[PDB]
């Protein structure tokens, strides 16, 4: 039956939909846009939960009131709910329309102790999210980072009980870093940054620091010192002594550090997956964490964006895959944010492979037997970018007599605003959610296609650092059809 086929279509709702004083502005005016979507089959809708808004007063001074509210509403329109637990600021990334800070009093402990925040090689302090630096250290008010996530997961659970009974939220999707990204915030705007620049290390914040200089006396290199030659942000690959051909980061030493360095993304999301995983336990959900789509560079040898940003992904070593089965103990979705780009629509200088990256990840993640989930990157409403995001979908097509053997778990689309509804805009996303379904009309039971959602399990044991790391053999991808078997034409 062709409802195997089926992969569920999520929309974003808009940034801010609960203002910065936690107020729910217009709920008549979502209600139409909802009531919009749900005519339209779509499935469900994402939105984040920030943690600025919701804890600002201070620790442990929370108010779920507005989103209560919120979550109310899109029950009564008939539409599923992905939240994501959003700890991290809005504002400096692209399409950040509104200003979300974190927490105000974390602020205030960051104007003592600026080493809370990723701090760059110049000492520019970002202050979007807190560095992996402080997971565990108890500075905030007597809580370290971690326990103020996990406390903050667990009153979630605890005072939205009867919407996650009801089975109104779908998955919970773990903020680890900047845009709720688990990533180093290698390429911010808010300092600069422009497509295509190779970005920057993150790793200057005395906490990152002096981990890496006991880490390096431990490998009998005491003198080794952080990356002095890789450049700044705009900088290309070639006019940098450390990615250069026979540059730094082929050294032992340039080595270890983009070990270390990614490793300690590993270890970020691991450790808060586990937290999010006790907070949920028993509830009739799933888990979820983002993964960046950093396609420029990826066409040379040093891969230097993916590098600054913490995926330490070359052509002989796969630094995706590793993430992937770290997700698989936590029994987590991998959500890919970047689906809808093809290399063509990318300037030659950026050497950009936006199309083989996807290939990559979703293909370490089938072969690590997770679930794989997307969104688009930027705002597309062309039937070019829609058929990509379907191909992407179902890699290999539609199988007639069963489920294909590689499908994602769903899509996400970015974004919902007046644009989308546009009659002509709109007539063609229609298309896109009807092709998603493969051709079936909305379907309101998730059993019916294989997407039962049974209560969350704690968590696998465990997965020792060098297993997982066993993860970084590169693997040949799985086959891709050169064009998708249903598309929406034009
Ligand atoms: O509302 C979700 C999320 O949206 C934005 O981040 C996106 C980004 O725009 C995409 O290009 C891609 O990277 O996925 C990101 C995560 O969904 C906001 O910047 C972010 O704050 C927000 O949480
Ligand atoms: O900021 C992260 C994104 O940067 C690029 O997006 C470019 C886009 O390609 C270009 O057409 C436009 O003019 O500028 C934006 C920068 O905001 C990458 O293409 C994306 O994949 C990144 O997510």
């Amino acid at each position: 039956n062709m409802l195997l086929n089926y992969v569920p279509v999520y929309v974003m709702l808009p940034l801010g939909v609960v203002n910065v004083d936690n107020v729910f502005e217009d709920p008549d005016g979502l209600k139409e846009q909802l009531l919009q979507l749900r005519a339209a089959g779509v499935d469900g809708v994402m939105v984040d939960v920030w943690w600025g808004i919701i804890e600002l007063k201070g620790p442990k001074q929370y108010d779920w009131r507005a989103y209560r509210s919120l979550l109310q509403l899109v029950q009564e329109c008939g539409l599923t709910l992905q939240a994501i637990m959003s700890f991290h600021q809005c504002g400096g990334n692209v399409g950040d329309i509104v200003n979300i800070p974190i927490p105000q009093w974390v602020l205030d402990i960051g104007e003592s102790n600026h080493d809370i925040f990723y701090t760059n090689r110049s000492g520019t302090r970002n202050k979007e999210y807190l560095t992996v630096g402080v997971d565990n250290e108890p500075i905030f008010h007597g809580r370290t980072a971690i326990e103020i996530y996990s406390d903050y997961m667990k009153s979630f659970r605890e005072n939205m009980s009867d919407f996650l009974e009801s089975g109104l939220i779908i998955d919970i999707e773990v903020g680890l870093g900047p845009a709720g990204e688990l990533r180093y915030p290698s390429y911010p705007q808010s300092q600069g940054w422009e497509f295509p620049g190779i970005g920057e290390f993150q790793c200057y914040d005395k906490y990152l620091k002096a981990d890496f200089k006991a880490a390096v006396a431990r490998a009998g290199h005491p003198e080794w010192e952080l990356p002095d030659d890789a450049g700044k942000y705009n900088d290309v690959p070639e006019s940098t002594g450390f990615f250069k051909s026979n540059g730094t980061y082929v050294t032992e030493k340039g080595k270890f550090f983009l070990t270390w360095y990614s490793n300690k993304l590993l270890n970020h999301g691991d450790q808060i997956l586990d937290e999010a995983n006790k907070a949920f336990l028993g509830c009739k959900v799933k888990l979820a964490i983002k993964v960046s789509g950093i396609h420029w560079w990826y066409k040379v040898e040093n891969h230097a964006a993916e590098l600054t940003a913490g995926y330490y992904n070359l052509n002989d070593r796969d630094g995706y895959r590793p993430i992937a089965r770290m997700l698989s103990r936590h029994h987590a979705i991998l959500t890919f944010t970047c689906l809808e780009m093809r290399d063509s629509e990318q300037p030659s200088d950026a050497k950009s492979g936006p199309q083989e990256l996807v290939q990559q990840v979703l293909s370490g993640g089938w072969r690590e037997d997770i679930r794989v989930a997307g969104e688009n990157a930027l705002p597309r409403y062309d039937a070019t970018a829609y058929n990509q995001i379907i191909l992407n979908a179902r890699p290999q097509g539609v199988n007639n007599n069963g489920p294909p053997k590689l499908s994602m778990f769903g899509v996400t689309y970015l974004r919902l605003s007046d644009d989308l509804l546009q009659k002509s805009n709109f007539n063609i996303f229609k298309k896109f959610v009807l092709k998603m379904h493969a051709d079936q009309d909305y379907c309101a039971n998730p059993q019916k296609y294989n997407h039962a959602i049974t209560p969350l399990k704690p968590s696998a044991p465990k997965i020792p650092i060098e297993v997982l790391l066993e993860a970084t053999k590169p693997t040949l991808p799985f086959p891709w059809l050169p064009e998708t078997d249903m598309k929406v034409d034009g």
